[PDB]
């Protein structure tokens, strides 16, 4: 390895070998079908709201968000990267797919499949990701750096469909050494949303676009309808001229043949035809290429820069609604701008890399901070653009100020800004992306008086309830199957109208949002207070035992769906304090001096009872009348985390909280599986896991992250990282499940999987304290 000193990949990317098996790999165990697309994942290239399409560490272009919401596991095989290199006299080269594997069926049978094991590896620091070529038969070592702009407190190249491919070749040897570096892909008009005739249509052009030095040669693969609709729309590849390499095409091979058109071409002296031909296709796949060729001496290097763009402008959810995407209010909404997408990509491409590792590098400079910690912070970050991000810029036929956002709780359940899950998983939007966030929050405010009288079937019991009730938080804003952020409540398991804690916890982000951004947005606060005010009223007329705290009703009424509370519980309790003094707080920033004097007093006495009712002389309890109600709840103080991040100061007395985290590290993580997995939910006080449900004996990831946030806060510096390590192992190390890119919302003490692709681990950003 030659040319890993060329390029600059930072220690704390996560890396694996190019074609390497993995063994420990972890399925759910699950009586229904759950979405388990394999350990061959790579980090996402695609902007919010764009769609997104995942690169896996093998090179194959395989996992789709393309269609919004849905996640869509296959390898497009035409997609790819390709090598050819000969000696300088020699009478023939190789020519070499950058792809460890081969299609199944016989299309594209002339390539040459089957990138050998052991010749290079695959690097990811989101948003980045690279790929090293270091290949016995190949001479010259290459490598790749791709990304897209995604980039803090910007709403704009943030956006982007689009991704830069910025390819490094070095000539170690001391002959002189021709090489040539093509990229295929797809005409992918039609991959999805085409009822009828996936291919009919599809055409591909050149655009040669020349001006004083610079040169970009680009194929864009579109469809000869003009129709605006969700399938419809470009996609584009290209290259810029750099000096010293030329650059050849192919407008038009088959996909859906075996490839020998274009294979015959490059295989020969890695030059293309540079044939034009906008013939439609009728029924066979079609594709482009583009590629470039170039001799290195010995000891040359030569940096040349593709990219990819695509131009889908429409998104369509499954009950009917057309939104147009974020991005076309910087290129347009008619579906015919992915060349001035790539082409933008092309020409800005280095300030691009400068602006990410602007943003990288105040974490990656702290020397006090393990890598291991760097690599989980920047690589979950991979979830904001791959959780099926809605980011709309109007109805199609309809022009307001905002744009309304969603981020999925995942796949599985496929609910957008399920609010019980976002008070953890929302960290980084609210300390990178605010703007984001307090729309998502307004959003929610709106919602709060919004009365459905509908009724629906509750999953886990059958009754009927009513859909959505005033004064009441929504469960989430609707799903990618029906009407995202027009109807609410998309989840049925439970009934959200009557739980304990997403009222509290709507408040708490509320004041969270205002804190984390600097304590200035009072018009934020004051657009959001009526909600605030209805939203804690609502929650205590569901006091029924008049200790000032509402009671969960032996039901799962709470983000543990299946763990029934009854009575006062640490959980939901504590949510209700530090609810109740965030709520003090932001009438006094009001001067809404009689919601400070009743949220006061409710806080007060309900204080007082939390305390009595709870506190063990070791830990809070579960709660006051299950029957475990002594377990050792990891999340037993959500409430005082909180609290320690706005800044409201304690909640619970301070001894009676170390006492209660020592506990939970003690129990909750060092005795289960060696405080190697994150910290178990549940654990009874002899040190054996609960099992009174599946969820007490599931780590949750982002609680985990969350619980090591808490620790770090209390300066329980050791516990919180080890605590949080133990979850970084099993997404990332080879000793762990697999789960990189595609990190779950739970595991059980074998390791196995629950809802891979999951929000709630985003609360890892919640551990940038100092930030
Ligand atoms: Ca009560």
């Amino acid at each position: 390895d030659k040319i890993s000193h060329k390029i600059d990949i930072p220690d704390s990317a996560w890396t694996i070998g190019i074609g390497e098996k993995f063994k420990n790999a972890g399925h759910p165990n699950v009586k229904y079908p759950m979405i388990d697309d394999s350990y061959v994942q790579g980090a996402p290239l695609g902007g919010f709201g764009a769609g997104t399409i995942g690169r896996t560490y093998n090179g194959g272009f395989s996992r789709w968000h393309l269609e919004i919401g849905k996640n869509k596991y296959t390898t497009v095989y035409a997609n790819q990267f390709s090598v050819f290199q000969k000696v300088e006299g020699n009478k023939d080269g190789v020519a070499q797919v950058l792809y460890a594997g081969e299609p199944e069926n016989g299309y594209l049978s002339s390539w040459k499949w089957d990138y050998p094991k052991e010749s290079g590896m695959y690097y990811a620091l989101y948003p980045n990701s690279w790929y090293t070529y270091t290949n016995k038969d190949l001479p010259v070592q290459l490598a790749v750096k791709q990304f897209s702009p995604i980039i803090p407190y910007n709403y704009k190249e943030t956006s982007y469909p689009v991704a830069v491919f910025k390819w490094t070749a070095y000539n170690p040897t001391n002959k002189n050494v021709d090489v040539s570096i093509m990229f295929t892909w797809q005409n992918m008009i039609g991959f999805f949303g085409k009822q009828v005739n996936v291919n009919s249509g599809n055409f591909n052009k050149i655009i040669k676009d020349k001006s004083k030095d610079s040169e970009i040669v680009a194929a864009v693969m579109g469809n000869i309808s003009n129709d605006n609709e969700e399938w419809n729309g470009e996609y584009s590849i290209g290259v810029k001229k750099v000096p010293g390499v030329d650059i050849s095409y192919k407008a038009k091979f088959v996909t859906t043949g075996d490839g020998s058109d274009l294979w015959h071409e490059f295989s020969k002296n890695g030059i293309l035809d540079n044939k034009d031909d906008e013939t439609p296709t009728k029924q066979d796949g079609i594709g482009s290429a583009i590629a470039v060729n170039f001799k290195l001496q010995p000891g040359q290097t030569i940096e040349v820069p593709f990219a990819l763009s695509w131009d889908l402008p429409i998104m369509k959810f499954g009950g009917g609604d057309k939104w147009y995407k974020m991005y076309t209010k910087y290129f347009g909404k008619n579906g015919k701008n992915s060349f001035a997408i790539l082409k933008e990509a092309l020409n800005n491409y280095q300030k691009w890399e400068k602006m990410i590792d602007d943003w990288q590098k105040p974490i990656l400079s702290n020397k006090s901070k393990p890598d291991w910690y760097k690599t989980a912070l920047f690589n979950e970050l991979y979830y904001l653009a791959d959780g099926g991000t809605a980011w709309e810029n109007g109805k199609v036929g309809e022009k307001r100020t905002n744009n309304m956002f969603g981020l999925l709780e995942c796949f599985d359940y496929n609910y957008y800004e399920t609010l019980d899950v976002r008070f953890y998983g929302s960290f980084p939007l609210v300390m990178l992306w605010p703007d984001i966030e307090k729309q998502v929050m307004r959003q929610f405010a709106d919602t709060i008086n919004v009365q459905d009288s509908s009724e629906f079937k509750v999953g886990s019991n059958g009754a009927m309830a009513v859909k959505k009730v005033q004064g009441m938080i929504p469960h989430d804003l609707g799903s990618s199957y029906a009407l995202p952020w027009i109807k609410i409540n998309a989840y049925d398991w439970q009934n959200p109208n009557i739980w304990k804690d997403l009222n509290s916890k709507y408040v708490l982000l509320v004041y969270r949002d205002y804190v984390l951004t600097g304590k200035t947005d009072k018009e934020f606060l004051k657009y959001t207070w009526k909600s605030v005010k209805t939203a804690l009223d609502k929650l205590k007329e569901m006091d029924k035992d008049n200790d000032g705290i509402p009671d969960n009703e032996g039901i799962p009424d709470q983000t543990y769906d299946t763990w029934s509370m009854k009575g006062t519980s640490a959980y939901c309790g504590s949510l209700w304090l530090a609810a109740l003094k965030a709520a003090q707080e932001i009438g006094k920033v009001l001067k809404d001096n009689e919601a400070y004097i009743k949220y006061n007093e409710w806080y007060k006495i309900a204080q007082q009872n939390f305390e009595k009712e709870l506190w063990n002389g070791e830990y809070y309890n579960f709660d006051t009348e299950s029957d475990h109600k002594d377990s050792i709840m990891a999340d037993q103080l959500a409430g005082q985390w909180y609290a320690d991040i706005l800044r409201l100061g304690d909640i619970l007395p301070k001894d009676h909280v170390q006492k209660a985290l020592k506990k939970i590290y003690e129990f909750n993580v060092m005795k289960f599986e060696n405080g190697k997995m994150g910290a178990v939910n549940g654990m009874r006080p002899d040190g054996i896991v609960d099992e009174s449900d599946i969820q007490a004996q599931e780590v949750w990831t982002g609680v985990t992250y969350a619980l090591a946030s808490f620790m770090k806060y209390r300066g329980m510096t050791e516990e919180a990282y080890n605590t949080a390590y133990g979850v970084y192992k099993m997404t990332y190390d080879k000793s762990g499940k697999g789960y990189w890119f595609r990190t779950p919302e739970a595991w059980t003490k074998d390791g196995n999987y629950k809802a891979s692709m999951y929000m709630r681990p985003l609360s890892i950003w919640s551990m940038e304290v100092n930030y």
